[PDB]
């Protein structure tokens, strides 16, 4: 099954009947030239959906869903994961270089929608009843829905059970636990310091929290240069007892054979760690020629139990926004911890200046080194 745009036939029949060069035998060579150029042009290629998703999510699982959508409709589906896609998209979507569907945490999506780059989505009232209502409220900008909520991500504390059978309950006791582990050739805690998404849970429980984090670097309990790749390698080789990450990382820990748990983030000054909750969402490019087709792949293929499961087997989503699948998924204790850290945190805003917010928080952490 291969589906083409209806305009390709229209252009092709108009090219034959309406052309003087196709009417008389003297000009049949021009007629063939013109028919050949149209035949190879993009308009007469098979209709495709391009999807952008971050390279740490289950794009391989998402693509199997796309191959089923192609088995049922002939609309090819191409999933890509270009780097820094949340910054390539606004530079590229007005022209014809953007995807038909973009996946990102709901917070970048306000800047896009204010710039007119996302189409307003049209779910039925019945379809919306299948998702948790606080997730629709996150993908709403100026009273308009601008994306489909996929998953609810929050950071969790992840600990190696062989090195720390009981994870700490407070941040303030991590120095003491580090001194013990360092004697065993280990360390207590590594996590990505280069992304403010990861430090904010501690800053938000602002002056004293960033201080404690700085006093952790200064007392040699952590390294200022530790980024995502450095922390995951240390944890997945059992060189550190705790890390801070989200559900996407569970896949790589299963293969390393670390006996790991997932639990609430430790408290600071007696209060819960308040991390930023992002709703992973699918937005439809306002420059897409197949907006309606993108609505059907998302409402009828992805956002069903089977579709979310095919993504989740690749890289776990954590807690999904679809109620039917979250009542099952939440029996898993890892997802329960994620839902606990989401409860005790705050959902991030989707203002257009959010990007500048993040720049400020990133730069304040780095320069505090
Ligand atoms: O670095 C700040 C960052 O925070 C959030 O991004 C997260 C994202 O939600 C997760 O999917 C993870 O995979 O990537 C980021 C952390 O490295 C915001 O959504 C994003 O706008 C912001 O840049």
């Amino acid at each position: 099954p291969v589906t083409f745009s209806p305009e390709c036939s229209k252009h092709f029949h108009r090219l034959y009947y309406n052309t003087r060069e196709c009417s008389t035998p003297a000009y049949y060579k021009r007629c063939a030239r013109l028919l050949t150029r149209l035949a190879v042009s993009p308009l007469c290629s098979q209709t495709k959906l391009v999807i952008w998703i971050n390279g740490d999510k289950g794009y391989n699982g998402l693509a199997e869903v796309g191959k089923k959508f192609e088995k049922d409709t002939g609309i090819k589906v191409t999933v890509e994961h270009p780097d820094k896609l949340e910054e390539k998209f606004p530079q590229v979507a007005a022209t014809g270089d953007g995807p038909d569907i973009i996946f990102w945490a709901h917070d970048r999506f306000g800047g896009y929608a204010q710039s007119g780059l996302l189409a307003e989505i049209t779910p039925a009232a019945a379809f919306q009843d299948k998702l948790y209502p606080f997730t629709w409220d996150a993908v709403r900008y100026n009273g308009k829905l601008i994306a489909y909520p996929i998953a609810v991500e929050a950071l969790s504390l992840i600990y190696n059970k062989d090195l720390l059978p009981n994870p700490p309950k407070t941040w303030e006791e991590i120095p003491a636990l580090d001194k013990e582990l360092k004697a065993k050739g280990k360390s207590a805690l590594m996590f990505n310091l280069q992304e403010p998404y990861f430090t904010w849970p501690l800053i938000a429980a602002a002056k004293a929290g960033l201080t404690f984090l700085v006093d952790l670097i200064k007392n040699k309990h952590m390294n200022a240069d530790t980024d995502y790749s450095i922390a995951e390698h240390a944890f997945n080789h059992g060189e550190t007892a705790m890390t801070i990450n989200g559900p996407w990382a569970w896949s790589n820990i299963d293969t390393s054979a670390v006996n790991y748990g997932v639990t609430v983030l430790p408290t600071f000054k007696g209060q819960p760690s308040k991390p930023f909750v992002g709703v992973l969402s699918a937005g439809i490019n306002a420059a897409s020629p197949n907006k309606e087709l993108a609505k059907e792949f998302l409402e009828n293929y992805l956002l069903t139990d089977e579709g979310l499961e095919a993504v989740n087997k690749d890289k776990p989503l954590g807690a999904v926004a679809l109620k039917s699948y979250e009542e099952e998924l939440v029996k898993d204790p890892r997802v329960a911890a994620t839902m606990e850290n989401a409860q005790k945190g705050e959902i991030m805003p989707n203002i257009p200046q959010m990007s500048a917010f993040w720049y400020a928080v990133r730069t304040a952490v780095i320069n505090a080194a």
